[PDB]
């Protein structure tokens, strides 16, 4: 069915962390295959890949990947298969992994460089666990239990086998652990293997003898098998090791351990002549050590030649200095230092006049003096004549030489005879290890470092046998050169194993690969998987061969392994690369009750009310997506993976903790009797089988076996005495685990709480789906440490049942007999006693524990918790769809956002947004103001959250969620998303508080996801299948486009009105501004498809048109403010954007509105019946505004005076515009004016700028005339198809101009006077008074300033008009000034609005100053430094354009010869919008500020959320899909 | 020196990168596209035999004027 999981991967191509579960590996669920479907028939799993749309490894970007294509390929580590990624500026691309057999894969990505060159990431792995089936019953992995069994203590026959078989088969085991069955060596322990390819021939004779005793526990009993497979070590007397001695390491492969071999041989030597040559051979004193250790001193020690291993031979170097002095001679280096410095001259010899392998270990002399060049130095230096003091000279440098390799040699001899004096002791003076016995040969002073034979080849070798060292490093080779514990004696061996030398792969030892290849592959056949003993010290390289081989052989091979590496990480990258499906945990380790309480903790599960994951606002959601409409495409014989909800976003792949195995005792660890007590076996084993994950013992553990056996010497047989000990609870624990394994499945749904009260344990086991639970109270027998009482036990919202009990008493000792191995007779008591006490009430669930509850002893309760049963997920997980099913763009915005000032316009100020105690408010009073608050709080399972403390403390939020939605209740769809949230809710509210915070969040994120779902789907295609980014900059739209009450855009009515910004921009007059309205019009509205919405705005706007002008602020449509020049023309622009891209958009200016103000500027008759009186066509409108400038206006505002302006001069309010018909550019303004887009008027008494405008932009604007030249661009061509009727334009005398000649004049004239020419022979035929200008190749920000040097100021309004009218700007004149304008103004996230060089530039925006600075005061810097994020908009639509004309390198040839932009100019774009993504990423507002301080700095007084900061962005998007990509 | 397309002038001192497609079996071919008469050179840099950077002579060839 669907077994799909999705695994995003970042801008670099690393997988993505959806949820924090700690350091993990990519490993997927353990689930059987599809009813009655084996390997082969179908994927077992495809991996979904998501790269990142525009990331830089896109730019020719292949995923690579050793996955085998289809189930004939087989598997290969090496051999990785090509991947296409499909580029996109747009739309994420998805590239499938389908998986057909469990194992070790990887994945890197290769892309092309910044540097044009090739790149690769790391590897990244992920495992797919075994399928584990018995006959054809599906085994869980975390349902196992294996019983550890040495073989030869079970009996010399097969049926002596089977009589345990039978035993540990009625304690419900299911898998069974084996010591290797094959013939053992010299010293009979188990993992010293004689011969890797024969089984034991006390037992087995042939494969198929071993094969089908398993098989038959298969059959007979249930029970799967495996073995531990040897890698590190074999016997020390294999008669393949006679034939092949490279095999290990020796003098041949390994000539640094010459010299450890020749100090193990004199001590083999010395240990059987102790006696004759000295006195202390067996005492038991500490000057009997002494006696040895100068035996010592002087007999090996003294021996050994001083140990020319590390010092140059002194006088053998002087004796072939003479030998070969006038041979090659002579030097030139002027560098050699002085005989002064005697330590430099030393080091310098060492690097130049030096035998290869120079101070590293070899042979007796291996560290050798070049004689040629050590002479020609000394030459050089001292004489040419041998006798002019060479002897001393040359033999001084070489004591100078030796004397690093002298202090290497006193501190390498210390510890050898430390690390011996303090393990002869304890060998020997019985301090914890009772073995004295006189010195013999079998049991030397020595222990034997090296195994001594003589091989088939005629040679002698001596392979050595591996160990541990004491607190080093497992991940070094001992063995290898890296290393120096053999010659240290710092090896703890085993004399029953021998080295085996694996190199870099077959190379270095061919036989041994092929040999334990052979070996490995022949237990694979028969076995159902393996156990690994020490395998962070087998390497890494040599683990992940053989593994893959058995793989081959088996599929379903389980791989066990005690792995104890340096760290988390390195744990995680051992199973990552080998493939290992479980670790081994010992609890035994613990050595007090709260290191078992802490050991329980961390393999039984995750916290009670855990948050469970959901898609939120991180996510794609493509309108064109598969949905389960009711949650209900699954069956469950298909095993599929579900979904999070109705969405069909498949379940992520995300890095677990690798799984484990609990032992509660392993074949290695003392008894409970040894470490502990015998009655602690039955608590211990109890808190084991609690917890969420495999677990194991080892055979006597339930039996209660006296003490450890001894692997290597005891021969005794197991004893037949059935039902010992823990038999009979173990059946219980199996039993158990088999009801619960039906329906646990992730790492989710197994909950867990752990309490540890003195010697007491608690474990709380819950199940997240269904709520049914266990409760463990194990009393522990550490000690017996006196009587200890458990206060008394409280569970909330649940009821307990009683399950079973026992005590765990010792009766005597244990029987000792010399052929049988009999454990402890032990008595286990059925308890009772146990009081259950319930309260109808709270609910409330209380438990008493009887005083008869002595320590060793258990009780188990069932128990569920109220409120949930089996059905409850499917509800939650259901319906939302259904019930977004009728809402609107505009609906969806009363659902998920509406700012608190926003609410209170809707509720009068009685509601607002919920409070959090301790917290604050959420950004929104909707969904996104909770889902910015939960999703780091879902990620992080941060239950001690402010917001999680209050949803189980009470109801408040859960209620709050719905009661909000009765003020937008009448909205389309809003009831019936209600509904669903109340109908939800009311569910959550009967659960125990402690579930309501992870419930509350699956809810709510839900419902989210479905109104984000559903947004997509209403908005166009563009926006509906791209990056979360794209998404994100879209789901902006709704943020402003909401109805009110307090204010609208028609004065009649009131519907949904575009809002400039939240929260500050949002009610009563403060909301809608024309200027802002048609700056973010083709943004918010056409890119995103909102059609009807943008033609509403377009004609409630055209009634208040007025002295030619649309007025900034719009009080709905009754009495307006026309203090804005720029509004018109972005108006008029917003109108060609219109007809452009709607389908059928010249039906627009047909359309009539109802002006509410006379033709001749007349006052404010909006009671005056004169109000409605005549209609306007938007063509006409159109014209008025064109002729009403060119005719020239003039007004003063109307009702002028403090109560429209309490700043504004009295000159200030008469503002006025004409156009120069010598140029055709429109100017306008006064120093007392802000008619543009920077409307700044100050307000400080105390800096006296009461008055005066930060930015007043009188004269000639670019963005205006910008405007202008496209408005006549436009309906140029318009009249051309019949859609525009005029042609005239008059003058303020009565002269006409046809718009062609106007539209001619500017194109004649705009770049003459703005550009301000780069070379300053051509300051004359640009108008330029190079007095004043601060850079050059700058279009000017004015023309005709009342202050001229505002002219020359380098400002960002300039890429307005070069966006709409680039017929204006010469290509290479324009490329130059916005590469200027990209080093100069660009900021991070916001455009700089004034050039850093002006003295004017106050980058920090504080609009609550009171000081006596004529700018930074009352916040007169608005527009003079701060950066502002929808000029970047601007600037990158124009940044692209400009540098697909000049920049030959920004494009690349297309398919139908059309040039397309090449990816150096989708990096170049991709790399600016980084910081615009992770704004939007990281901010509680789902959108982008109005403002920002200097390079990056948050302005707290800048709204957070900007409707035409967003919709500029937008239009770069749109530009690019409409031109580039259909 | 040759300017990469028209719009770009021409600069004496002013050399643009070209990749060699590196084969041992196939010749590479790396056109040069002129669009107005003049002088132009060429030299090739290469990784020595000494893992070091060597440059060759530059090589000139004239586009006559169009008369
Ligand atoms: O209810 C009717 C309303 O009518 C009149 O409104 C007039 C204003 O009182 C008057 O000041 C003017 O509005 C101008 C203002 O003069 C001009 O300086 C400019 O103001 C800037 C702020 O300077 C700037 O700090 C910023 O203010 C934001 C602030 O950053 C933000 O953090 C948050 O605090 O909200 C503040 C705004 O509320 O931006 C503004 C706006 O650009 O621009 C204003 C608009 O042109 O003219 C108004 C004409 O109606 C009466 O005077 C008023 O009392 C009445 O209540
Ligand atoms: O002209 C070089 C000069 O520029 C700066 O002065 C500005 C001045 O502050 C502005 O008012 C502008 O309109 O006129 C000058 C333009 O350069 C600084 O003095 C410094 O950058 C430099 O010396």
């Amino acid at each position: 069915a669907h077994r799909t999981l999705l695994l995003r991967l970042s801008d670099s191509g690393e997988p993505v962390t959806s949820c924090s579960y700690g350091q993990g590996v990519l490993t997927l669920p353990s689930l059987p295959l599809p009813q009655g479907k084996k390997l082969g028939d179908m994927p077992v799993y495809t991996v979904k890949l998501a790269i990142p749309a525009g990331s830089p490894v896109t730019r020719d970007g292949l995923i690579w990947t050793n996955c085998p294509p289809d189930f004939s390929t087989q598997f290969d580590r090496e051999k990785f298969y090509k991947k296409i990624i499909k580029t996109s500026f747009h739309e994420d691309d998805h590239i499938d992994l389908d998986i057909y057999v469990p194992g070790t894969y990887c994945f890197y990505l290769s892309f092309k460089n910044d540097k044009d060159e090739l790149e690769t990431t790391r590897k990244f792995y992920f495992v797919v666990l075994p399928i584990l089936s018995v006959n054809d019953k599906f085994i869980p992995l975390n349902s196992i239990a294996m019983q550890s069994v040495v073989s030869k203590w079970m009996g010399p026959t097969i049926k002596d086998w089977e009589k345990v078989f039978a035993r540990v088969a009625s304690k419900k085991y299911n898998m069974i652990h084996f010591t290797p069955l094959q013939h053992r060596g010299e010293s009979n322990s188990p993992y010293s293997i004689y011969d890797q390819l024969e089984f034991d021939p006390t037992v087995f004779k042939s494969e198929k003898e071993v094969a089908d005793m398993v098989e038959r526990l298969r059959t007979e009993h249930n029970i799967l098998s495996l073995t531990d497979i040897v890698f590190n070590h074999t016997a020390n007397n294999s008669q393949w090791l006679l034939d092949h001695p490279e095999a290990g390491y020796n003098h041949k492969t390994s000539p640094h351990l010459i010299s450890a071999i020749e100090l193990d041989k004199k001590l083999l030597d010395f240990s059987e002549q102790m006696e004759a040559l000295g006195y202390p051979v067996d005492l038991k004193t500490v000057d009997d050590l002494i006696k040895v250790m100068d035996g010592i001193k002087e007999h090996v020690i003294g021996e050994l030649k001083l140990w020319e291993f590390y010092v140059v031979d002194v006088k053998q170097t002087v004796s072939e200095l003479r030998e070969k002095w006038g041979n090659s001679k002579s030097w030139s280096d002027d560098n050699i230092p002085s005989k002064d410095d005697s330590t430099n001259l030393a080091q310098f010899v060492r690097d130049n006049a030096t035998e290869p392998g120079f101070g590293s270990l070899g042979e007796r002399g291996s560290n050798k003096i070049n004689i040629d060049k050590f002479a020609a130095i000394l030459k050089k230096l001292h004489s040419e004549d041998y006798n002019n003091g060479i002897e001393e000279l040359a033999t001084k440098i070489l004591n100078d030489i030796n004397l690093p390799f002298y202090k290497e040699y006193d501190d390498d001899i210390n510890e050898v005879l430390e690390q011996l004096f303090n393990r002869i002791k304890y060998l020997r003076i019985d301090d914890h290890g009772p073995k004295q016995g006189p010195i013999t040969k079998k049991l030397p002073l020595s222990e034997p470092y090296f195994t001594r034979f003589k091989a088939k080849d005629g040679e002698e070798y001596a392979l050595a046998n591996n160990g541990a060292i004491w607190d080093g490093n497992p991940l070094v080779d001992f063995a290898s050169s890296q290393s120096k514990a053999y010659l240290r004696r710092e090896v703890i061996v085993w004399g029953d194993c021998v080295k085996l030398r694996y190199g870099k792969g077959p190379s270095d030892s061919p036989y041994l690969w092929e040999r334990m290849s052979k070996y490995v592959e022949m237990n694979a056949r028969i076995f159902n998987g393996f156990r690994i003993d020490n395998c962070h010290s087998t390497p890494l390289h040599v683990g992940q061969y053989f593994l893959d081989v058995a793989r081959r052989v088996n599929p379903n091979l389980y791989v066990v392994a005690e792995l104890f590496s340096g760290s988390e990480a390195m744990d995680c990258l051992f199973v990552e690369r080998l493939g290992i499906s479980s670790l081994i945990r010992e609890a035994m380790q613990a050595w007090s009750e709260e290191e078992l309480s802490r050991l329980v903790h961390r393999h039984g599960g995750r916290p009670i009310g855990s948050y469970k994951f959901v898609p939120l606002d991180d996510f794609p959601y493509p309108a064109d997506v598969k949905i389960d409409e009711e949650y209900c495409a699954y069956n469950p014989d298909d095993h599929s993976v579900k979904c999070v909800s109705e969405i069909m976003i498949p379940k992520t792949l995300t890095a677990t903790p690798p799984h484990a195995l609990f032992m509660d005792c392993t074949h290695d660890n003392e008894t409970p009797n040894q470490k502990r007590t015998v009655e602690d076996t039955l608590p211990n084993a109890a808190l084991v089988a609690f917890c969420s994950s495999a677990i194991g013992s080892v055979y006597g553990y339930d039996e209660v076996f006296p003490q450890l056996l001894d692997l290597v010497q005891e021969k005794r047989t197991y004893s037949c005495a059935e039902n010992t000990g823990i038999s009979k609870v173990k059946t219980l624990l199996n039993n158990m685990r088999e009801e619960i394994a039906s329906e646990a499945v992730d790492i989710e749904d197994s909950e867990m709480h752990v309490h540890h009260d003195g010697q007491y344990i608690t474990f709380h086991r819950t199940n997240a789906k269904n709520g049914k639970g266990w409760y463990l109270v194990a009393r522990t027998k550490f000690h017996s440490s006196g009587d200890q009482m458990l206060p008394r036990i409280k569970l909330s919202q649940t009821k307990a049942t009683f399950k079973a009990a026992f005590s765990l008493e010792r009766t005597g000792d244990a029987p000792i007999s010399d052929e049988i191995i009999e454990g402890i007779p032990t008595k286990l008591r059925e308890l009772t006693g146990f009081d259950i006490g319930f309260d109808e009430n709270t609910k409330e669930t209380s438990i008493l524990l009887p005083q008869d509850f002595p320590q060793g002893s258990i009780v188990i309760f069932e128990t569920q918790q109220l409120g949930i049963d089996d059905s409850l997920d499917h509800f939650i997980r259901s319906g939302a769809i259904k019930a977004t099913e009728k809402l609107s763009l505009e609906s969806i915005n009363y659902v998920l956002y509406r700012a608190e000032q926003e609410e209170y316009d809707y509720s009068e100020g009685r509601s607002g947004a919920y409070d959090i105690p301790d917290y604050g408010k959420p950004v929104y009073c909707g969904l996104q103001g909770w889902v910015s608050i939960l999703r780091k709080i879902i990620f992080y399972n941060d239950l001690a959250h402010p917001l999680s403390n209050n949803l189980r403390n009470g109801h408040w939020a859960v209620d709050y969620v719905v009661n909000r939605l009765d003020l937008y209740k009448d909205k389309e769809g809003v009831a019936e998303v209600q509904e669903w949230l109340r109908s939800r809710m009311e569910r959550i509210k009967q659960l125990p508080s402690y579930l309501v915070p992870s419930f509350f969040a699956l809810v709510v994120g839900i419902m989210y996801g479905c109104c984000r779902l559903r947004a997509m789907q209403l908005m166009s295609d563009n926006v509906g299948k791209s990056t979360v980014f794209v998404q994100s900059l879209a789901m902006t739209s709704i943020q402003m486009v909401s109805a009110m009450k307090s204010t609208s855009i028609l004065p009649d009515q009131n519907i949904a009105a575009m809002a400039a910004g939240l929260p500050h921009f949002s009610t009563n007059y403060m909301r809608c501004w024309g200027r802002d309205v048609f700056i973010s019009l083709r943004g918010l509205l056409l890119t995103t498809g909102r059609y009807e919405e943008a033609k509403e705005h377009i004609l409630a706007f055209a009634k208040t048109l007025k002295h030619g002008l649309i007025p900034n602020l719009l009080d709905a449509g009754r009495n307006p403010r026309y203090n804005a020049r720029d509004a018109a023309w972005f108006f008029v622009q917003a109108i060609q954007d219109y007809v452009t891209i709607v389908p059928g958009g010249v039906s627009l200016l047909q359309e009539k509105v109802t002006r509410r103000f006379p033709l001749d500027d007349e006052y404010i008759p909006y009671d005056d019946p004169k109000a409605f009186s005549y209609s306007s066509t938007i063509e006409e409108i159109i014209y008025e505004i064109l002729n009403r400038h060119a005719g020239g206006i003039k007004y003063r505002e109307a009702n002028a005076g403090p109560n429209l302006d309490r700043v504004m001069k009295d000159e200030g309010f008469n503002v006025e515009v004409n156009v120069d018909w010598e140029t055709g550019l429109i100017h306008g303004g006064s120093q007392f004016n802000c008619g543009t887009w920077m409307d700044k008027m100050g307000e400080s008494e105390k800096a006296n700028s009461v008055g005066v405008p930060g930015t007043p932009r009188d004269g000639a604007a670019v963005e205006i005339n910008g405007l202008l030249k496209s408005c006549l661009r436009f309906v140029l061509q318009l009249s051309k198809d019949g859609k525009f009727k005029y042609t005239e334009v008059t003058k303020p005398d009565g002269s006409k101009i046809s718009l062609s000649s106007w539209n001619d004049l500017l194109q004649e004239n705009f770049e003459r006077c703005f550009y301000v020419p780069k070379n300053k022979e051509d300051d004359n035929k640009f108008e330029i008074d190079a007095t004043i200008i601060n850079r050059r190749g700058i279009y000017k920000d004015l023309y005709r300033s009342g202050k001229p040097y505002e002219d020359y100021q380098f400002r960002p309004n300039f890429t307005i008009a070069m966006v709409v009218a680039p017929e204006l700007f010469t290509p290479d004149y324009a490329a130059g000034a916005i590469e200027l304008a990209d080093q100069v103004l660009r900021g991070p996230v916001g455009m700089r609005t004034l050039d850093p060089s002006d003295y004017n530039y106050r980058p920090y925006y504080n609009n609550g100053e009171d000081s006596d600075d004529f700018a930074t005061s009352k916040g007169r810097n608005y527009h003079q430094g701060p950066e502002w994020v929808w000029c970047y908009g601007y600037f990158i639509r124009a940044y692209h354009y400009f540098n697909f004309l000049t920049n030959p390198k920004c494009q690349v040839e297309g398919s139908a010869k059309k040039l397309k932009p090449s990816s150096y100019l989708y990096r170049k774009l991709y790399s600016r919008l980084l910081k615009h993504r992770e704004w939007i990423e990281n901010s509680p507002w789902a959108g982008l500020a109005e403002l920002t301080n200097k390079d990056g700095e948050v302005c707290n007084d800048s709204s957070p959320t900007q409707a035409w900061s967003t919709g500029c962005l937008l239009d770069l998007f749109y530009d690019l899909w409409i031109s580039y990509e259909e």
